[PDB]
């Protein structure tokens, strides 16, 4: 029958769907991934649906492929679903036409997210699914978690019998992501509530060419209109089927639902209709306020489309004089939002009664909807009925938000206990906190709630759970806001963050630290800190939870020792049951190895519980004395809008405060100075070579090769130790490896790849180094960068460059940054990235960081994400700009020589319009033009000379993963190339979907371990780079940085120069591959990835053809037989080697084989003699002719898709054979 | 000055596009085919826009391509238009919600055609332009072939003062392809009528590393809310503009 | 054996005749004799170069194996188990039911870097 | 709204809406929605509204 | 047998032999075929083209190249030949025809095959 579970809204939902479903085609994208995987997980582990099958799921190139493949499944009888959200739901659109026009059954399970306009949000609102209601799908949204597993239930059975298509969705993260306690239906049951007849009919309809039928027909004006509305019947009758089967559901299940539900005040004067997660915090402010005579209801929505306004007023109460629509979306000039217009339509088409309707907007890319807001929309409708509202924000620049006062009294119900937990990332306290929600909620009658905050940063982020528990259900679809335990994992957040924000008088604070004594406390403990918890008599409790670890053994590692804090302090169990239900937990997990593993953990509770003491304050903490402000200096900007922000006071920050098109200047990350390495480098000069590699090679740029002249170290630290600059072009310089410790991530590789045995860099604790190195670092910071003593394309030279991409939120040692920075180093000052959506995108833009900055004039990339399927098409845009309004440079220039100009400008002009395309020479007379047409406003000059920002050559540029390359991006990567225009496209291959959480991409190898190949691949990695060189005139290649830094260079020189689209694809190390001895040893795989063989290097170059020589060109040498323990170095392999040997020794060997074929295939192609050697371009001219002119017989065809205006001339039609059978037939029918 | 010519809505259109356009990324589909094709005839024939130059036209791969690179050359300061209808509209939906979410002046010309449902059908109707509402568009409707003329001007001028993407439509064949006598405009009075101060706005605030910025950020929920209603103020003033344009 | 096959014979030479006897080349030649003069004589290079290349195709020795289907094993395993260091990051994006548990996220240096220190401080 | 209103007669008594699409489902088209939401707020004389159907796939309007 | 299990469980509507009998359009092995024309296939279609490809599944794709956008009114595609005269390629195209045949062999693993009934009606 039942069973109670804890678990998110996305597992509630798949749970049903896998049941419900014999096919499933999909695609990942946040937060509906987890959908995808749990059921892939299920399959492989013996699932079975309600027809005793396995689910057969398959992964598309993106939602588009998703849903075709839907379709195509559905109309060929198979019981179908699929799991999106946002962009991805967009791409389905067309199909969803086809699929509801096609009457099929099939079901969307959507979590509902924010659509990327200004900005990309992968949070929950309502602006997807709002985009799909004229696709003609049903739509039923539910509101919890509990709602998310009963609605999608009735969503599948309706489909099959009412044949409309369905589209169940619950709010992104805010439902998908929230943990509670509930109840779920067994398979067995699922299946009785089937209808079998419809199920049967279902199939008979269906394709199949033993009874065939026609359908996707082209229709004309005569019938389509007819045809349009043949459906009509079927949409009258969903909205009962329905609710016929909320009521089956119910039968079992007990909980009941209505198309439109009524919750509050029977003779409520002022009501709101929600629609989501929202309707639970309203609910639960009803329930409070109604006890205190508030005449409030609220109308939740169920069945948004068909929307019947009969069931919307069978539970509107008569009483209602004011009525406020809650939309979670914007529609920009629309009269108003779409709950609020359907709601409009229901009164006016009654006809009768006329309350005032109010139309208010919440929770766009989940911000906040809190009790106090409901409060201000039920105010507002009793006080000022502002219309058009929003709520959640201080909008100060149009004044559409309504104020609110976060006074307003805490709304959960009795007994209720909130939590409060900051963590560090990787510190483990999300699992444990996941972990107590199953404990408690499997012991005990208790409602558990979880819900986790994360951090944009990859690396030393900060997390923040809200754990809620109590004895009536938790409709809190909120964070904690006023909480009875707070728990600080990290002392390094009591300085910077407000953490006993709202705790409780007498509430229970938590605090991770090894200020044991009362001098200590007093000081590194703030005075705010001290007096909140004085004067609210905190119960303060402080543990040296890394002390007890290293004691019992657990090698420092808090996670348990934190678990028992809350499970002895949180005050939701008796002491007594809850140590007894944590050490029995402890033996269920772990146990795994030697009872040692359980001992350290049994003893580390235990020594937890007792040294879980009070600690006592003094009464003096009353009135601590506040101290000053050593705040370094920084950017207007970043004081006032990034720091509040980092500092977790975003939600503060008004309209006012943001550019109306979301655009961010370059280079905030430079004051971020995070200081979250454990370990970082140290220099030995006494071992250096000054061979710059260190720099080269660091994921972060916080390395600083410092070259100084004497008088520029007058004024040097003490500590500023240089050597004598080696080599005969740097004599007389000074030379310094300056590590920036407070941005440095502690990954190793410059240590690692130092060249010295006797290593020039080691790793010591941060705290051993930053004192003296932060203010060498500022001082180093200040030393001009020699960019001209060396080659700027040369290993050492590159790093004497300014990077124009530092400090950014990638992972610690991550592949993908050391080969963008580097090329920031080459071209940064006049290139455009156009940004495919990916790692690459969040490391590099995600709010309010960014890393990518402008060097001492003012230049830097010119950056910009469009979407995760368009980068190459957007960054041809940026091309297609440039050589619209570059020509139009140029045209002005060759008037401007027949002109008067003076002499000087004309001979400008003419080397600018001679080297137009140069980089050098474009900026030599760009330059000079500057300087002569400096003050020039009028006429032809003056054109020319208000377009500067034209005058040097720039760098168009496409980044992106192997994701957007191989698989979504590929259509328009191939067109893009096979343009021939002057575009360069930067592959970062991790060999799987990275920043969504790993999974199988076309570019993911042989065996390799990753989701939706969770038993390893079974198909060959894509050869994009093969496929690209088979146009002949697209420059490829491939690099490895830890193979070759010097081929590295080497590409990108040839790659930007060459004047064509030129693709250069990179090996990129991830933590997704698990490098098994750290990512501090990214560059020594990188290495080992080229000669193994794996990753064999080259380039094709079309120029070399052009002059009958090779284009191809192989740079590494035949494998070396170290594949086998470069595979077994990575997890991604080595976890099939642990779980399946069997197969994992076979796929190992078929990558073993498959680099052997393909590298003697790389070596016949270097040895050819076969290639295009022809006309390099040249021609064009002005004019153009039709296909059709002076053909001898008609060339359109009848059809109005032909038609144009100067068709419809005479011609031969085809209808009276070939020219020598009509001058036959005319010589043999003479007469 | 004027020129009576005898014309349908496609020709008319495209007639203003050229002229208030530098760049067109374009895809073909019945019943908008005529625009583009029209436009590289023109730019063959060296027709001159009304910066004296003749258009920058390349074909994508899918209409999705299409806005893509119409999303990139706006935002490389760069007056863009394209033209489509139908299942080309669809899929050009994402880049429309960046278009105008970063408030570029781009302008959709679109022959307003059905949606392929129960059946796919080339001729007109506003299905496909009523599914891109939500975009953040502005929409400005012709109803004949003269107004297609007019209406596509309107569009163009606006959008540029406004930096509010247009969608101007008329009615797939019913228009598009009714050939009538009518009057329009030589390019250099359709020059006469551009905000030169927001062109040059539109250009200065564009994408180039010579002054560089960043755009497409990702956002959470502290700010993004904040962020979408930023963009009240322009979208407060469109009805103005066009109202002022039309005079 | 070479999974390669060529039906076809090396190019006769009437691909002159052959694009000029449709008018989508012909009409070219008409308008554009000069370019449509390069343009077909690119068109007969680029065919001979194919063949050419499509010949060693046929000739060559070097190829894979090749097995339709079969495997897959009644199981499954995440990428992440047993791992050393951390396979997820911080973010919301890869957030899971299953994640949170602690991990060594790469900010104290490789493996031996580690067990270095440990050894040069020990105490 | 407000432009809408500035065309339309006070005379009037009955209105029709007519949109030229199907959003099956819908409480009503487009057009319609968007003129119910004017009268609405307008809080004003409220016509009758009536909401119309035409020209589907070219379909002949005479 | 598909045939013989459709007399054998003739009229069979109980249990197990009814089941398999209501799946009889289902005993015979059917044949999957994609249609489309170059546009499809070598520009809008390409992407979902190469994945199913990829996938190594029993699909059978068969592709009639017009080397234009041939319903549409005669639009280049990536298909079109160098030379070729048509729709925004009205100077003669001037990028050589995308080697789709060349691309999809490179996986290994995908039967690809070129044919022209006018040269070979057995072929
Ligand atoms: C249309 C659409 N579908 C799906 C997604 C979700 N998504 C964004 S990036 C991504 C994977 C990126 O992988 P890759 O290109 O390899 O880059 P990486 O993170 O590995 O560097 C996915 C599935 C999206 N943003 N838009
Ligand atoms: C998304 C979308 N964009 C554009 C069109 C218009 N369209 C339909 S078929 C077609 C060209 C067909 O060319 P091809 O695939 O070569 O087949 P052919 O007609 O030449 O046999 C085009 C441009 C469409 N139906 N859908
Ligand atoms: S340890 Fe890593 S992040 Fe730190 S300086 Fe070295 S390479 Fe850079
Ligand atoms: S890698 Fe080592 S030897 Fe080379 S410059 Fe850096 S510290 Fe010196
Ligand atoms: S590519 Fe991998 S290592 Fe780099 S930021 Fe992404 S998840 Fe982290
Ligand atoms: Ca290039
Ligand atoms: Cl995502
Ligand atoms: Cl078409
Ligand atoms: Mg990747
Ligand atoms: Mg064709």
């Amino acid at each position: 029958g039942k069973k109670m579970m804890t678990t998110d809204g996305n597992t509630a939902t798949a749970h049903v769907a896998y049941a419900m479903s014999e096919v499933a085609a999909i695609y990942p994208i946040t937060p509906s991934s987890t959908m995808g995987e749990e059921a892939d997980d299920w399959a492989a582990q013996g699932r079975k649906n309600i027809f005793g099958q396995t689910l057969t799921i398959r992964e598309m190139q993106s939602e588009a492929g998703a849903a075709g493949a839907v379709h195509g499944a559905l109309a060929a009888g198979a019981l179908t679903t699929t799991f999106t959200a946002s962009q991805g739901l967009l791409l389905m659109i067309p199909n969803m036409y086809k699929i509801s026009g096609e009457l099929l059954p099939g079901v969307f399970h959507v979590t509902a997210r924010a659509i990327a306009a200004h900005a990309l949000s992968i949070f929950g609102d309502h602006q997807d699914i709002y985009a799909a209601r004229q696709t003609g799908f049903a739509m039923l949204a539910s509101s919890s978690v509990q709602e998310a597993h009963d609605m999608a239930l009735v969503a599948h059975l309706a489909a099959i019998e009412s044949n409309v298509p369905f589209m169940h969705f619950f709010d992104g993260f805010r439902t998908s992501h929230e943990i509670q306690k509930i109840e779920v239906l067994d398979y067995a049951d699922m299946a009785s509530l089937v209808n079998q007849k419809a199920l049967a009919e279902f199939r008979a309809k269906s394709m199949n060419p033993e009874h065939p039928h026609v359908r996707g027909t082209a229709q004309n004006p005569d019938i389509y209109f007819q045809g349009r509305e043949a459906a009509n019947p079927y949409y009258l009758k969903v909205p009962g089927i329905v609710a016929e089967y909320m009521q089956k559901v119910a039968s079992l299940t007990g909980r009941s639902y209505k198309l439109f539900d009524y919750v509050g005040a029977p003779d409520a004067e002022r009501v709101i209709v929600s629609m989501g997660s929202s309707c639970e915090t309203i609910e639960e402010v009803i329930n409070h306020l109604a006890a205190k005579g508030e005449k409030i209801g609220l109308i939740k929505v169920r069945l948004y489309r068909p929307f019947v306004s009969e069931a919307f007023f069978a539970a509107l109460p008569a009483s209602a004089k004011v009525i406020t629509v809650l939309d979670r979306t914007k529609e920009p000039g629309a009269p108003g939002d779409p709950l609020y217009l359907d709601v409009c339509s229901a009164f006016v088409e009654r006809g009768e009664a006329m309350p005032k309707i109010l139309a208010g907007r919440y929770g766009l890319g989940s911000k906040e909807f809190s009790p106090a807001m409901v409060k201000s929309v039920y105010d507002n409708m009793s006080g000022a009925k502002k219309n058009h509202f929003t709520v959640g924000i201080e909008d100060d620049v149009t004044g559409t938000s309504l104020p609110v006062d976060n006074a307003f009294a805490d709304t959960t119900p009795k007994g209720t206990i909130q939590c409060q937990f900051w963590g560090l990332g990787a510190d483990g306290t999300v699992g444990a906190n996941k972990q107590a929600i199953k404990i408690i909620g499997d012991n005990t009658d208790l409602f558990a709630q979880g819900y986790f905050s994360y951090d944009s940063k990859k690396s030393g982020g900060i997390t923040i759970s809200h754990l809620r528990f109590g004895e009536k259900p938790i409709q809190s679809t909120y964070l904690v806001n006023r909480a009875d335990y707070v728990a600080c994992h990290n002392p390094a957040y009591v300085g910077i963050y407000d953490i006993l924000e709202g705790i409780k008088d007498g509430g229970t604070f938590v605090l991770n630290s090894p200020w044991s004594s009362l001098e200590d406390m007093d000081k590194h403990l703030p005075s705010g800190i001290k007096r909140t918890i004085a004067n609210k008599k905190l119960k303060f409790y402080n543990i040296d939870a890394v002390k007890i670890a290293t004691d019992v053994g657990l090698g420092g590692r808090i996670n348990m020792i934190m678990q028992t804090a809350f499970f002895k302090l949180a005050g939701v169990l008796p002491f007594e049951k809850a140590v007894d239900l944590l050490k029995k937990s402890i033996h269920k997990a772990y146990g795994k190895k030697g009872e040692k593993i359980v001992k350290m953990n049994t003893d580390a509770v235990d020594q937890a519980v007792t040294s879980l003491q009070e600690f006592k304050y003094p009464d003096s903490w009353k009135d601590a004395p506040a101290e000053t402000k050593a705040e370094p200096m920084t950017n207007e900007f970043f004081k006032n809008v990034v720091k509040p922000i980092l500092t977790q006071q975003g939600d503060k920050l008004p309209v006012s405060a943001f550019e109306a098109d979301g655009r961010f200047p370059l280079g905030t990350s430079q004051f971020e100075k995070r200081g979250v390495a454990i370990n970082v480098p140290q220099w030995v000069p006494e071992n250096c070579i000054q061979c710059n590699q260190c720099a080269f090679v660091c994921p972060h740029s916080a390395i600083l090769p410092v070259l100084a002249k004497e008088e520029e170290l007058v004024g040097a630290p003490a500590n500023f130790t240089a050597l004598e600059a080696k080599g005969k072009e740097l004599k007389g310089y000074k030379f310094r490896i300056q590590i920036n410790t407070l941005d440095c991530m502690g990954c190793g590789n410059c240590a690692d790849i130092c060249p010295p045995k006797e290593k020039a860099l080691v790793m010591q604790p941060l705290d051993t180094q930053r004192d003296a190195q932060v203010p060498n670092l500022e001082y180093a910071a200040r030393i001009p960068v020699k960019s001209e003593v060396l080659p700027r394309d040369s290993l050492k030279g590159s790093q004497f460059q300014e990077p124009l991409m530092e400090f950014s939120g990638a992972c610690s040692g991550c592949g993908e940054t050391p080969y963008v920075r580097v090329i920031t180093q080459l071209f940064g000052e006049r290139m455009f990235i156009a940004n495919a959506t990916g790692c690459s995108s969040i490391w590099g833009a995600s709010a309010p960081s960014m890393p990518y900055k402008t060097n001492r004039l003012g230049q830097g990339p010119a950056w910009g994400n469009s979407l995760f399927e368009d980068a190459a098409e957007y960054g041809f845009g940026m091309n297609m700009s440039m050589f619209a309004r570059r020509t139009h440079l140029a045209d002005l220039a060759a008037k401007a020589l027949e002109s008067d100009a003076s002499g000087d400008v004309k001979e400008a002009l003419q080397g600018w319009l001679a080297g137009k395309n140069d980089p050098i020479k474009s900026k030599e007379y760009g330059d000079k033009l500057k300087k002569l047409l400096a003050g020039q406003k009028d006429g032809l000059l003056g054109q020319i000379a208000a377009m500067s920002d034209l005058y040097t050559k720039k760098s168009v540029w496409i980044f992106g993963g192997d994701g957007w390359a191989y698989d979504i991006g590929y259509g328009g990567l191939d067109h893009v190339l096979a343009s021939g225009e002057d575009v360069n496209v930067f592959v970062m291959d991790t060999e799987v979907y990275s920043n969504t959480g790993g999974q199988s991409s076309k570019a993911t190898p042989t065996g390799a371990v990753a989701k939706f190949a969770a038993a390893g691949k079974r198909t060959g990695k894509k050869d994009l780079a093969r496929m690209v060189m088979t146009y002949g005139y697209v420059y490829v290649a491939t690099v490895s940085m830890g193979y070759s830094k010097q081929q590295f260079l080497k590409v990108l020189k040839e790659a930007e120069s060459f004047p064509g689209p030129s693709l250069v694809i990179a090996y990129a190390t991830c933590i997704n591959q698990g490098l098994r001895k750290g990512m501090g040893k990214s560059q020594d795989v990188m290495n080992t990835a080229v000669k193994s063989g794996y990753w064999p290097l080259f380039r094709y170059d079309p120029r070399l053809a052009a002059q009958g020589k090779n284009p191809f060109q192989l740079d590494s040498k035949a494998p070396d037989g170290s594949v086998e323990e470069f595979l077994m170095a990575q997890n991604r392999f080595a976890v099939l080697d642990r779980s399946f040997p069997e197969d994992a020794k076979r796929l190992r060997a078929q990558v073993a084989h498959e680099l052997d074929v393909r590298f003697k295939e790389l070596e016949h192609m270097a040895a050819t003699n076969i290639f295009e050697s022809f006309a390099p371009a040249g021609g064009k001219a002005d004019g153009s002719v039709d296909f059709g002119e002076g053909a001898e017989f008609c060339t359109r065809d009848d059809t109005p898709m032909m038609a144009r205006p100067d068709s419809g001339e005479a011609c031969d039609q085809n209808r009276a054979g070939t020219s020598e059978q009509q001058g036959d037939l005319s010589k043999r029918t003479k007469k």
